[PDB]
DNA sequence: ATTCTTAAGAAAGACG
DNA sequence: TCGTCTTTCTTAAGAA
């Protein structure tokens, strides 16, 4: 209507829905920094699976 | 003038994809977010074979710096 | 020209 | 009752 009441409330609401939206569009890109940070650990273990294998290996060697 | 048909088909055209777009976006982060879990499993499995390893190298260097 | 993407406002419940 | 938060529908502007 032409109210007032109705003008600070449509202000306060589009303020929440703001507030609402930002919030819930940075968990979107917090999950997105996982994936990202995830992958970038799993591949940081298993260069060292790699490198714990090799020095086993060379380890073993000395029985020969 | 820009209440025409034209305006009425294209409105209609843009609400149609919108929902379209939209759909897309809730699924890609659904599957962003079953990634995080798939790769929090793998993540616990490289744990423990680093572990495992470091373990079995651990005992291997302390048989041969024990050697008489 | 189009479709696609993004941000915004409005209204309705959900919630405390 | 009041409030804020969350959700659906739609529009408008701009990117692709």
């Amino acid at each position: 209507k032409h109210s007032d009441e109705y003008k600070i409330r449509r202000e306060r609401n589009n303020i929440a829905v703001r507030k609402s939206r930002d919030k819930a569009k940075m968990r979107n890109l917090e999950t997105q920094h996982k994936v990202l940070e995830l992958t970038a650990e799993n591949e940081r273990l298993q260069k060292k699976v790699e490198q714990l294998s090799r020095e086993l290996s060379t380890l073993r060697n000395l029985f020969k």
